[PDB]
This record gives structure tokens, C-alpha cells and sequence, in this order.
């Protein structure tokens, strides 16, 4: 047996090697709080009254620069978005690049430039780092591990039923901008990736409803949205309804999508959070979100229910229903 | 100008990419205690009484499987051993691996169990990772960061005049030994890497000699003994000097680094630490780490001088001097 691009890509596929080969053969997988048999977006640690949260992402996106950002933007951006929807405010980066003999030293200085500025967002230091120079050429990978502290960790299991499912804004960009740029797609300008880092939008949501109103979160990266709802319904062993319509959905990206002809629900986000919360606070949610420049076409689009346990259901028209698949890999070759 | 393998070698060309590009770029480079700038083995943040300790690593080692270890063994022990010798206890790592497509599954599970094996022997658990999968032939790239936790942390600037200079063991075996295994050379068996996780080490003077009279310590990785005395003098403003009749060098690696026509002092050490300790406590030191089985050849190798600051000396004969010089970068091509 050997391994295929689709063990790397997010989906299903994934999914059984982490949990026949990874999980199986590694024994030490928890500090304390959430491990690596959770299967999170990070892991979480006691320390006094809080939580150390700990995460970290390899990219190896090809081209290293693309519309709307870059694999230095992305670095950090994926990494603190992987503390945010662990409820972890973010508190250090470490930077490990593994960069091709060759690569022009210019374009290091701008990868690391665009680090710099999006670092300067959040606003969060990289304290510690590595580089490695290989004769393979693959131009540059980049490695980010991140340090963050959650008073109230946040999991992708704790959905309950009744509880609102939010999206903090339009779907698809990321993993569409990229192909499309890859294919010759544009409009009147080329369609931008989304990437950025989005703690402010969890923290402002946070802010209004207190953390034990979050119920779940997870960061729609790999395989999409649709990805993103399948954990939290399977791991969290209830259903969640989605009405299609209430998808925010950017009109280009509509259009370039059925071009490609691949669903925007499949593909990468990267500045997007996808968010569970309590019934009752779900328009404060929504309020919160849409008052952040980053969450501002944010919508609720579903809610959790009591049956189909551990599947998405998506209704369209006037209330026919089907299932939303979780995807066996996202549909995009080197997109983060 | 281009990126050369010599920038990601860990000697000087690559220290001066570092204070060159890197360090000149970030802006953001501190979470409030040791920082990107301080250029040491890891970075620390204070939280409550202590300190968190923040570590990264990346890993190119070819082959993967060598005499004495492997990608996996190493990932680990570099990674919690820059942990140590920050004067933290490990308490979580991360793992990002990075596939080539076609591996064999089976690779995959060696070096998986290899990691377990390792870690079990700290021991400190994997709480989270990621994987990609490429097109590139790259085989394998290990990442992995490490979380530790100090309660006195411990930097590579705080040598003072008069300490003594320790080494927990026999120096250059995890370079010649990979050199001599591309070479084809051998004795009754093939030499063996040292690659191992040594914080029991540092403990155990701990233990002893109390954290405060730790004042320097190194992990001895790229271009070895001879960059890591030459960062402490350089950073501690001091001069060190060593008598090389007393450092201790296993009389295969000896043999060996002599048909290399390559210094032991200039290669890569995985399973050693360099420690600057107290006049006093120096012979306790030197007990306590010869009282575990990883620091049974420990010796004390020189000691800290008020003049030649910023230069290592090296002592032979009967008085006679010459300087051990930094070396440019590791001779020993993708070394770990
Ligand atoms: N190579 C790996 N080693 C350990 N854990 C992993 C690895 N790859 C993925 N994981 C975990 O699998 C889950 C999904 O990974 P990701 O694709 O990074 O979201 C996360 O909980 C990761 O921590
Ligand atoms: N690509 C990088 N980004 C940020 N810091 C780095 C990078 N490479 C090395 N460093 C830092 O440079 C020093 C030497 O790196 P190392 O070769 O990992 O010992 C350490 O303090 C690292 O944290
Ligand atoms: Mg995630
Ligand atoms: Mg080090």
C-alpha cells in the first residue's frame, strides 16, 4: 500500500489514515485536556485556571503566491485561526521553512514580509523558528506550530440539539480563487482568496455571549464546509440541518465554481469560522459577527437536530431535503 | 542572489541569513521573555510563576532509517532536547509530517512507532500534528515543536568567568556516523548514531546544582561542538577556553572522522548537551550527569576566561593555544 495525495487532503481518506494508522500506532496523545485522539483543531492543556492551546499546520500551496495572499499569509493565518476556534487567544507563533536550494532570496524576503504584516493583525510574535535548506525542488514549505490560552476551550464535538450553526461569512473563496487563477478564470479583477487570520471575529462573538454560549467551532480549511459540519455532526453525534439559500455565497465565485465544475462547499476556506452556538444568543451571535469587518457577510444557516445523528442535511426549495457528503478529499491539488 | 544549502546549515552563512533577512524582517519577535532575537534554542513566555518554553524543528534527514535512529527518533529527541537545554520539562509535541506521494505505508509506520518508542522514553505525548502529501520525491520532512515548562530558564548568554564547561558525552558520533554509512565505512559493526532524548541529563544536574547554578547550556546540533561553544562565548560575551585532550571522542568516531578527512567537533551531536555551570558545583555536575546511563561519558572539557571574549580557545600539548573556529556550516549534507 502506498500513500496517495488524497491521504493529505482533509476528507475521508484522511480521515482513515489518521484513525487506522496514526492514532493506532502512537500511544502518549494527551498533556491533560484535549489530545490527539479528539481529533481537534489543536489540543488543550491545564495550566493554573486556564488552558494552553497548541496547534500546528504544514503548507506547501503551489503557487507560493496567489490572489489575495500567499503561503506566508496563509502560515500564519491558518495556524491562529486554529487556536481561535479552540477559544484560544493567540500568544506566539514558532516558524519552520524547509526551502529549495535555489529559491531566489527575494522571494524569501517576501514571504516573510507578508508574515510580518499579517502577524501584525492579530496582532501576535514569531518568538522561535527553523530553516532547512534541501536539493529538492519545491521552492519553499512552511511549517507553523502556535502557543495560545483559552480561559474556556472550545470543541468540535459539544453541539447540542436546538443550537444555531453560523458561518462568519462567504463560502468557497479560497479553494475557488485558486483554481480559478490556475485555469485563467477572472472577472473584472481575479478573484481574491479570503486568507486571513480571524480571532477578532471569535473574540467578538465571545465578548457578547460569554464562552459557554459557543458551543462548537471548527476552521472550514480542508474539504470545506461540508467537511466542517460532517465532524461536528459525527463527533458531537447529532444531526444538523442547513438551509442552502441562507449559504453566503460570493457571486463570482458562484459563477467560477460551475465553470470548474466543483462545489464551493468542498474547498478550503481560509478566513472563514464555522460556529455552533446556543439557541437563544444566536442573533447576538450574528450581531457580533456582522459589526467585524472580517465577519461581515456573516449568516446563521442551520440548526442542530435530534436525529440523522452524525449527518448534514441540506434543504432547498420549500423544504425538500438531502444529504450534504462529507467529501473523500477537497477536490483541490496544493491549495494550503 | 540565491538561497545556498550553506544558509540551512547552522553555521555561519546561515547565522547570517538570520540576523541579515529574518530578524531584520519580523518586527513582532517576543511573547515577553527569550525572544527570535535572542537567536537561542527555543523562546520563553511567563505565565503565573514559570515560564512556558516554545520550541521548532524541522527535519530533512536522508536517509530516513540510519545506523542508531531514524526521521522519527530524531524529530522527538531534537525537539524535546531544545526544550532541555532551555531548562524546561517537556510536557507536549507536535507533529507535522510532510509525504511524498508513494511512499510505502510501511515507512510511514516505522517511523510513526519509531516517534512512539521515543517519546515513551521522555516521556511527553503528541497532542496534535498534520500531514500533507506531495507530489515532490521528498520521501519525508518531520516538524515537530515542543511545548516544555521552566521554572528557571536557562539561555546560551549567560556564561560567566570561571564557570566550568561540561559535555554530557562523546562528540560527533551522529555526523560521522551518518557520513561513515554513505561511505560504506565500518568496524565490527556499523558506527551508531547517539540520537536520543536527553533531558533526563539536564535534570539530573538540576536535581543537584539547583537551576540557578545552570548558567549556560546549548543542544549541540548543526555544525556542533565547535558552533555551539562559539554561540556561547560570542553571546556571553566571554571567552572559552578547552583543552582538548579531555574532550571525549569514541576512538571509532576518531578513526572514522580521520578517513572523512571531517572534524568531530564540526558535525552534528543528537543525543548531547553542552552545560556552563558554576565553579563550584562543577564536580557535582560532572557526577550527576555520569550517574545516568545517557551522561556516562561525561566530562568537563574547559572552563570560562575574562579575555579572548567572544572566541574559543583550544589547549594541547603541554599549554600550547589555538582557536576552535566557527565552522561556516555543517560539512555533512542533509544531516538531520
Ligand atoms: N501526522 C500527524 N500526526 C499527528 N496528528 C495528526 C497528523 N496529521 C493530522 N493530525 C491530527 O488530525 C486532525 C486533522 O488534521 P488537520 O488536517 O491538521 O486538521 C488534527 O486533530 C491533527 O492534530
Ligand atoms: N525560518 C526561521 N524563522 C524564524 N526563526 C528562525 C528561523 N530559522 C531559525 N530561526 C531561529 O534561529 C536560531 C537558530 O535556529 P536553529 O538552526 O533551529 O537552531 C533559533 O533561535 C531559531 O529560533
Ligand atoms: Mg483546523
Ligand atoms: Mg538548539
Amino acid at each position: 500500500e502506498k500513500i496517495k495525495l488524497e491521504h493529505g487532503a482533509g476528507g475521508e481518506i484522511m480521515e482513515e489514515l489518521l484513525r487506522d494508522v496514526i492514532l493506532k500506532t502512537l500511544t502518549l496523545k494527551s498533556a491533560g485536556g484535549i489530545g490527539l485522539d479528539a481529533l481537534d483543531d489543536g489540543a488543550t492543556i491545564p495550566f493554573g485556571d486556564k488552558h494552553i492551546v497548541f496547534t500546528i499546520d504544514g503548507h506547501t500551496v503551489k503557487p507560493l503566491f496567489f490572489p489575495g495572499g500567499d503561503i506566508g499569509r496563509l502560515a500564519v493565518s491558518g495556524t491562529v485561526n486554529d487556536l481561535a476556534v479552540m477559544g484560544a487567544e493567540p500568544i506566539a507563533l514558532a516558524n519552520s521553512m524547509i526551502i529549495g536550494e535555489g529559491l531566489d532570496m527575494e522571494v524569501l524576503k517576501r514571504v516573510l514580509k507578508s508574515m510580518d504584516e499579517t502577524a501584525r493583525e492579530v496582532p501576535v510574535p514569531i518568538v522561535t523558528g527553523d530553516t532547512k535548506v534541501v536539493e529538492d525542488k519545491i521552492e519553499m514549505f512552511v511549517i507553523t506550530a502556535g502557543i495560545g490560552i483559552a480561559e474556556h476551550p472550545v470543541s468540535d464535538a459539544g453541539a447540542k440539539v436546538g443550537d444555531a450553526v453560523l458561518v462568519s461569512g462567504t463560502i468557497g473563496d479560497h479553494g475557488i480563487a485558486l483554481m480559478s487563477h490556475r485555469e485563467g478564470i477572472a472577472f473584472e479583477t481575479e478573484l481574491k482568496s479570503d486568507v486571513a487570520p480571524i480571532w477578532d471575529v471569535v473574540k467578538a462573538v465571545a465578548e457578547t455571549i460569554g464562552w459557554e454560549n459557543i458551543h462548537a467551532m471548527k476552521d472550514p480549511t480542508r474539504a470545506g464546509l461540508s467537511n466542517a459540519l460532517n465532524e461536528i455532526a459525527r463527533k458531537s453525534n447529532v444531526g444538523i440541518l442547513v438551509r442552502e439559500a441562507d449559504i453566503p455565497i460570493r457571486p463570482e465565485v458562484r459563477a467560477a465554481s460551475e465553470m470548474l465544475g466543483i462545489s464551493p462547499y468542498d474547498v478550503a476556506n481560509e478566513g472563514k469560522v464555522v460556529m455552533v452556538v446556543a439557541r437563544e444568543y444566536a442573533e447576538e451571535a450574528l450581531e457580533a459577527m456582522r459589526k467585524t469587518e472580517k465577519g461581515r457577510n456573516a449568516a446563521i444557516i442551520g440548526e442542530v437536530i435530534a436525529d440523522y445523528r452524525g449527518k448534514v442535511l441540506l434543504e432547498t426549495g420549500i423544504g425538500g431535503k438531502r444529504f450534504m457528503e462529507p467529501p473523500e478529499g477537497d477536490p483541490v491539488p496544493r491549495i494550503c
